[PDB]
């Protein structure tokens, strides 16, 4: 996140982050059992971690709890990231408190203006490079289609939404991917992509996650 603040620890109880050895993208629990993050995301030997603030240091509200199947969009395109979300399952339940907690699925879509956090541990530098040990937040809002289109000519699908600042200097970045943008209590993004970060008219893009939820309930019910 550039142009963030500290969330404070514990304070996006949903936000998980993803571990195969180090902190590689984010994630949304979205019940005891489930993650939803980013398609472009996957791999193998996946560690989902909970309960975190510092990523560097066990601080007491953790859980870690390997991955048992990750389960990509079957309609993921990794050129374009059209579709860009996969559901990981967790070999055990997660215990739900005030420190860990799932987020709740959209039942309608939000409008271009509604204000969201998005969150992660990724790149606080538009320029340079350095990474935070906390979560770090970032209060943006949904921009419209036609703003996200020609902000990026050829490349906004309709499972796609930019969310920011035109003007630059507040974004997600680079090890955010896959985390969420929380907009009225119900998960509406996944950190997807963008070009670079925090730059003038390129807003970060993200997983329309409202077109998911038929397939993410289904799937659930069934895995
Ligand atoms: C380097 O840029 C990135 O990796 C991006 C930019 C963001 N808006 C979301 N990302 C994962
Ligand atoms: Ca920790």
């Amino acid at each position: 996140i550039v142009g963030g603040y500290t969330c404070g620890a514990n304070t996006v109880p949903y936000q998980v982050s993803l571990n195969s050895g180090y902190h590689f993208c984010g994630g949304s629990l979205i019940n005891s059992q489930w993650v939803v993050s980013a398609a472009h995301c996957y791999k193998s030997g996946i560690q989902v971690r909970l309960g975190e603030d510092n990523i560097n240091v066990v601080e007491g509200n953790e859980q870690f709890i390997s991955a048992s199947k990750s389960i990509v969009h079957p309609s993921y395109n990794s050129n374009t990231l059209n579709n860009d979300i996969m559901l990981i399952k967790l070999k055990s339940a997660a215990s739900l408190n005030s420190r860990v907690a799932s987020i709740s699925l959209p039942t309608s879509c939000a409008s271009a203006g509604t204000q969201c956090l998005i969150s992660g541990w990724g790149n606080t530098k538009s320029s340079g490079t350095s990474y935070p040990d906390v979560l770090k937040c970032l209060k943006a809002p949904i921009l419209s289609d036609s703003s996200c289109k020609s902000a990026y000519p050829g490349q906004i699908t309709s499972n796609m939404f930019c969310a920011g600042y035109l003007e630059g200097g507040k974004d997600s970045c680079q090890g955010d991917s896959g985390g969420p943008v929380v907009c009225s209590g119900k998960l509406q993004g996944i950190v997807s992509w963008g070009s670079g970060c925090a730059q003038k008219n390129k807003p970060g893009v993200y997983t329309k996650v409202c077109n998911y939820v038929s397939w993410i309930k289904q799937t659930i019910a069934s895995n």
